[PDB]
Protein backbone atom coordinates (compact mmCIF):
# COMPACT_ATOMS: atom_id res chain seq x y z
CA UNK A 1 0.00 0.00 0.00
CA UNK A 2 1.68 3.10 -1.41
CA UNK A 3 -1.04 5.78 -1.47
CA UNK A 4 -4.50 6.54 -0.07
CA UNK A 5 -7.46 4.28 -0.99
CA UNK A 6 -10.63 6.38 -1.11
CA UNK A 7 -14.00 4.61 -1.33
CA UNK A 8 -17.06 5.07 -3.54
CA UNK A 9 -19.68 7.07 -1.59
CA UNK A 10 -17.13 9.05 0.47
CA UNK A 11 -17.07 12.86 0.41
CA UNK A 12 -13.88 14.96 0.54
CA UNK A 13 -13.19 18.72 0.63
CA UNK A 14 -11.05 19.56 -2.42
CA UNK A 15 -9.67 22.82 -3.88
CA UNK A 16 -9.12 22.49 -7.67
CA UNK A 17 -12.55 24.36 -1.72
CA UNK A 18 -15.86 22.49 -2.13
CA UNK A 19 -17.04 18.91 -1.32
CA UNK A 20 -16.81 16.14 -3.91
CA UNK A 21 -18.40 12.69 -3.80
CA UNK A 22 -16.29 9.75 -5.05
CA UNK A 23 -18.12 7.83 -7.83
CA UNK A 24 -15.30 5.76 -9.37
CA UNK A 25 -15.13 2.05 -8.54
CA UNK A 26 -13.10 0.92 -5.52
CA UNK A 27 -10.52 -1.14 -7.47
CA UNK A 28 -9.57 1.97 -9.52
CA UNK A 29 -9.64 4.09 -6.35
CA UNK A 30 -7.19 1.79 -4.52
CA UNK A 31 -4.77 1.00 -7.35
CA UNK A 32 -4.52 4.17 -9.49
CA UNK A 33 -3.31 7.75 -8.79
CA UNK A 34 -6.71 9.47 -9.15
CA UNK A 35 -10.48 9.14 -8.72
CA UNK A 36 -13.66 10.38 -10.37
CA UNK A 37 -16.05 12.51 -8.36
CA UNK A 38 -19.19 14.63 -8.59
CA UNK A 39 -19.80 18.01 -7.00
CA UNK A 40 -21.80 18.63 -3.84
CA UNK A 41 -23.54 22.02 -3.77
CA UNK A 42 -25.90 24.05 -1.60
CA UNK A 43 -27.57 25.14 -4.85
CA UNK A 44 -31.02 23.64 -5.03
CA UNK A 45 -32.55 22.27 -8.24
CA UNK A 46 -35.28 19.71 -8.90
CA UNK A 47 -33.99 17.93 -12.02
CA UNK A 48 -33.18 14.25 -12.79
CA UNK A 49 -29.37 14.73 -12.53
CA UNK A 50 -29.48 16.44 -9.10
CA UNK A 51 -29.84 14.30 -5.95
CA UNK A 52 -30.81 15.90 -2.63
CA UNK A 53 -29.13 14.51 0.47
CA UNK A 54 -31.59 12.87 2.86
CA UNK A 55 -32.21 12.96 6.62
CA UNK A 56 -29.93 9.89 7.12
CA UNK A 57 -26.97 11.25 5.08
CA UNK A 58 -23.93 12.91 6.75
CA UNK A 59 -24.22 16.18 4.80
CA UNK A 60 -26.94 18.58 3.67
CA UNK A 61 -27.32 19.99 0.12
CA UNK A 62 -27.36 18.36 -3.30
CA UNK A 63 -25.22 16.20 -5.58
CA UNK A 64 -24.76 17.61 -9.11
CA UNK A 65 -24.20 14.44 -11.20
CA UNK A 66 -23.75 16.56 -14.36
CA UNK A 67 -20.44 17.86 -12.97
CA UNK A 68 -18.16 14.82 -13.18
CA UNK A 69 -14.39 15.34 -12.76
CA UNK A 70 -11.18 13.41 -12.31
CA UNK A 71 -9.35 14.35 -9.08
CA UNK A 72 -5.75 13.53 -8.13
CA UNK A 73 -5.41 11.75 -4.77
CA UNK A 74 -3.14 14.66 -3.75
CA UNK A 75 -6.15 17.01 -4.29
CA UNK A 76 -8.33 15.15 -1.72
CA UNK A 77 -8.57 17.09 1.57
CA UNK A 78 -10.78 16.65 4.66
CA UNK A 79 -12.93 13.48 4.83
CA UNK A 80 -16.56 14.57 5.43
CA UNK A 81 -18.47 11.28 5.61
CA UNK A 82 -20.12 8.55 3.61
CA UNK A 83 -23.39 8.79 1.69
CA UNK A 84 -26.05 6.18 2.50
CA UNK A 85 -26.63 3.23 0.12
CA UNK A 86 -30.16 4.57 -0.50
CA UNK A 87 -28.83 7.98 -1.59
CA UNK A 88 -26.03 6.30 -3.64
CA UNK A 89 -28.65 4.33 -5.63
CA UNK A 90 -30.29 7.62 -6.64
CA UNK A 91 -26.82 8.89 -7.55
CA UNK A 92 -26.27 5.82 -9.77
CA UNK A 93 -29.42 6.64 -11.74
CA UNK A 94 -28.48 10.34 -11.92
CA UNK A 95 -24.99 9.50 -13.27
CA UNK A 96 -26.51 7.17 -15.91
CA UNK A 97 -28.87 9.99 -16.99
CA UNK A 98 -26.07 12.58 -17.08
CA UNK A 99 -23.98 10.29 -19.37
CA UNK A 100 -26.82 9.18 -21.71
CA UNK A 101 -26.55 5.51 -20.76
CA UNK A 102 -29.40 3.12 -21.64
CA UNK A 103 -29.86 2.08 -17.99
CA UNK A 104 -31.92 1.35 -16.02
CA UNK B 1 -29.59 29.35 -29.94
CA UNK B 2 -26.92 31.20 -27.97
CA UNK B 3 -23.92 28.84 -27.87
CA UNK B 4 -22.54 25.72 -29.54
CA UNK B 5 -24.46 22.41 -29.26
CA UNK B 6 -21.97 19.53 -29.23
CA UNK B 7 -23.27 15.97 -29.61
CA UNK B 8 -22.64 12.73 -27.73
CA UNK B 9 -20.10 10.65 -29.69
CA UNK B 10 -18.26 13.67 -31.17
CA UNK B 11 -14.53 14.19 -30.61
CA UNK B 12 -12.90 17.61 -30.11
CA UNK B 13 -9.27 18.76 -29.64
CA UNK B 14 -9.08 20.57 -26.28
CA UNK B 15 -6.24 22.14 -24.27
CA UNK B 16 -7.06 22.16 -20.52
CA UNK B 17 -4.08 19.78 -26.53
CA UNK B 18 -5.51 16.24 -26.74
CA UNK B 19 -8.77 14.74 -28.13
CA UNK B 20 -11.82 14.30 -25.91
CA UNK B 21 -14.99 12.32 -26.63
CA UNK B 22 -18.32 13.87 -25.55
CA UNK B 23 -20.26 11.47 -23.26
CA UNK B 24 -22.86 13.80 -21.69
CA UNK B 25 -26.45 13.61 -22.97
CA UNK B 26 -27.49 15.86 -25.86
CA UNK B 27 -30.10 17.90 -23.91
CA UNK B 28 -27.41 18.95 -21.38
CA UNK B 29 -24.95 19.55 -24.25
CA UNK B 30 -27.34 21.92 -26.06
CA UNK B 31 -28.78 23.83 -23.11
CA UNK B 32 -25.93 24.19 -20.57
CA UNK B 33 -22.49 25.92 -20.65
CA UNK B 34 -20.38 22.74 -20.46
CA UNK B 35 -20.13 19.04 -21.35
CA UNK B 36 -18.66 15.85 -19.92
CA UNK B 37 -16.01 14.03 -21.91
CA UNK B 38 -13.51 11.17 -21.75
CA UNK B 39 -9.93 11.18 -22.96
CA UNK B 40 -8.68 9.70 -26.22
CA UNK B 41 -5.10 8.42 -26.05
CA UNK B 42 -2.53 6.62 -28.19
CA UNK B 43 -1.59 4.70 -25.03
CA UNK B 44 -2.61 1.08 -25.44
CA UNK B 45 -4.11 -0.99 -22.63
CA UNK B 46 -6.33 -4.09 -22.62
CA UNK B 47 -8.61 -3.43 -19.62
CA UNK B 48 -12.43 -3.20 -19.24
CA UNK B 49 -12.45 0.65 -19.01
CA UNK B 50 -10.37 1.19 -22.18
CA UNK B 51 -12.07 0.98 -25.60
CA UNK B 52 -9.99 0.65 -28.78
CA UNK B 53 -11.24 2.53 -31.82
CA UNK B 54 -12.25 0.21 -34.67
CA UNK B 55 -11.65 0.10 -38.42
CA UNK B 56 -14.93 2.03 -39.06
CA UNK B 57 -14.22 4.85 -36.54
CA UNK B 58 -12.82 8.26 -37.63
CA UNK B 59 -9.78 8.12 -35.32
CA UNK B 60 -7.17 5.60 -34.20
CA UNK B 61 -6.14 4.95 -30.57
CA UNK B 62 -8.12 4.26 -27.41
CA UNK B 63 -10.79 5.81 -25.20
CA UNK B 64 -9.87 5.99 -21.49
CA UNK B 65 -13.31 5.87 -19.77
CA UNK B 66 -11.63 6.17 -16.34
CA UNK B 67 -10.66 9.77 -17.17
CA UNK B 68 -13.98 11.61 -17.09
CA UNK B 69 -13.94 15.44 -17.02
CA UNK B 70 -16.24 18.42 -17.34
CA UNK B 71 -15.20 20.75 -20.20
CA UNK B 72 -16.39 24.31 -20.84
CA UNK B 73 -17.81 24.86 -24.34
CA UNK B 74 -15.15 27.59 -24.71
CA UNK B 75 -12.49 24.84 -24.22
CA UNK B 76 -13.73 22.80 -27.24
CA UNK B 77 -11.41 23.22 -30.26
CA UNK B 78 -11.19 21.39 -33.60
CA UNK B 79 -14.00 18.90 -34.42
CA UNK B 80 -12.36 15.55 -35.28
CA UNK B 81 -15.31 13.29 -36.10
CA UNK B 82 -17.99 11.07 -34.67
CA UNK B 83 -17.52 7.63 -33.11
CA UNK B 84 -19.63 4.80 -34.55
CA UNK B 85 -22.72 3.55 -32.65
CA UNK B 86 -20.98 0.17 -32.26
CA UNK B 87 -17.93 1.76 -30.60
CA UNK B 88 -20.21 4.04 -28.47
CA UNK B 89 -22.01 0.97 -27.06
CA UNK B 90 -18.66 -0.37 -25.83
CA UNK B 91 -17.99 3.08 -24.38
CA UNK B 92 -21.34 2.96 -22.53
CA UNK B 93 -20.31 -0.29 -20.83
CA UNK B 94 -16.83 1.06 -20.07
CA UNK B 95 -18.29 4.22 -18.46
CA UNK B 96 -20.67 2.10 -16.33
CA UNK B 97 -17.69 -0.01 -15.17
CA UNK B 98 -15.54 3.05 -14.43
CA UNK B 99 -18.34 4.53 -12.24
CA UNK B 100 -19.29 1.30 -10.40
CA UNK B 101 -22.84 1.23 -11.77
CA UNK B 102 -24.90 -1.98 -11.53
CA UNK B 103 -25.45 -2.10 -15.31
CA UNK B 104 -25.66 -3.95 -17.58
Amino acid sequence: EFMNAPLRGQVYRCDLAKPWLIVSNNARNRHTADVVAVRLTTTRRTIPTWVAMGPSDPLTGYVNADNIETLGKDELGDYLGEVTPATMNKINTALATALGLPWP
